C-alpha cells in the first residue's frame, strides 16, 4: 500500500 510508505516513515522520523 501507499500509506505503508507513510506508516513506515512516521513511526521512523
Amino acid at each position: 500500500g501507499l500509506f505503508d510508505i507513510v506508516k513506515k516513515l512516521v513511526s521512523d522520523f
